[PDB]
């Protein structure tokens, strides 16, 4: 388990609310700030999942040996509605539970702007917007299209091997489309308002 | 961590391997095939040695024998499918983005039966142009369920008040079970291909 984490007496799942003004909150914060300086951070807290964890690192390695290179690690947004939020705490992102018009996986976007729209990070009953910073297993990517349920073969002449993810614009990508459990792992949680 | 028995794969990731008529891992798979499918007749029984699919499947097997309470979480169950679909499930494993509609429907899942003559089925394994079906025998992490819905696209919570704690799959009935559905990825370890004819 993550250096970083702190104790969890023995349990396999926590919720820890960050410091304000420590190092990990200020760095998860700046990300943020890069493209939603307008709005109020009123808590950040560090998703510590151990079975969630787990199966991502298990993806991470293979997927590091299949692609012969690191880098398949990027760290992308996701805004959700405030009755989703105990399911993606503990379960992960589901692309069975908005447009999918780069394919029918798990949406995750560059820039916390895009995830702050309202149609993504509903606004709850008091105001509170939620967005996750996402640990994404992006590997190699090609750009998506409507209905897509896997990401396309990189060769059709071996059509079982396939890209890693999709996404908008292969050149300067705004966002990503997963089509796997434990491809993304929440890491951490933003509660904020406009 | 891949099983002793394997054959080397020489720093390959992925085999199939035919196995031996005489031999207990052929005689078993053979026999519970014949205890429902008698009529048919097999061509081959090929052990699928897929390196990456099995640690992702035991990873979610050591989960749920340490989230569950002693229980026997693992099935051995039969899963027909076309010819076209056997390269990806022998490489990628069940998805259920790709699943049917079962004729009676008891959620949005993979479908698994408890016998092969359910699996027989022109349905569920069509016969290719060469008139060979195909049923793959899976290592299916059932764990602890309860009777599905065709609304569900996961598994229900075992309690209405706590929605995120689920039963581990579904079934048509918790007496006499004859299929379950699984809702995740790594779930199910496609261990055997059949190829049979009539
Ligand atoms: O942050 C997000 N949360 N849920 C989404 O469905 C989502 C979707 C998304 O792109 C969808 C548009 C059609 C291409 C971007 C971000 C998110």
């Amino acid at each position: 388990l993550p250096e970083h984490w702190t104790d969890m007496n023995h349990q396999l799942f926590c919720m820890v609310q960050l410091e304000p003004g420590q190092s990990e909150y200020n760095t998860i914060k700046d990300k943020f700030t890069r493209t939603c300086s307008s709005y109020a951070i009123e808590k950040i807290e560090r998703i510590q999942n151990a079975f969630l964890w787990q199966s991502y690192q298990v993806k991470k390695r293979q997927m590091d040996i299949k692609n012969d290179h690191k880098n398949n690690e990027r760290l992308l947004f996701h805004g959700t509605d405030a009755d989703s939020v105990p399911y993606v705490n503990q379960h992960g992102f589901n692309r069975s539970c908005n447009a999918v018009s780069y394919g029918k996986g798990t949406y995750f976007a560059v820039d916390a702007s895009y995830s702050a729209k309202d149609t993504y990070s509903k606004p709850d009953s008091n105001g509170r917007k939620h967005m996750y910073v996402v640990r994404v297993l992006t590997g190699v990517f090609t750009k998506g299209r409507a209905g897509l349920v896997t990401p396309p073969p990189k060769n059709p002449h071996n059509p079982t091997d396939l890209f890693d993810s999709v996404t908008n614009n292969t050149r300067s990508p705004k966002l990503f489309v997963v089509f796997f459990d434990n491809q993304a792992y929440p890491e951490y949680l933003i509660t904020f308002t406009a």
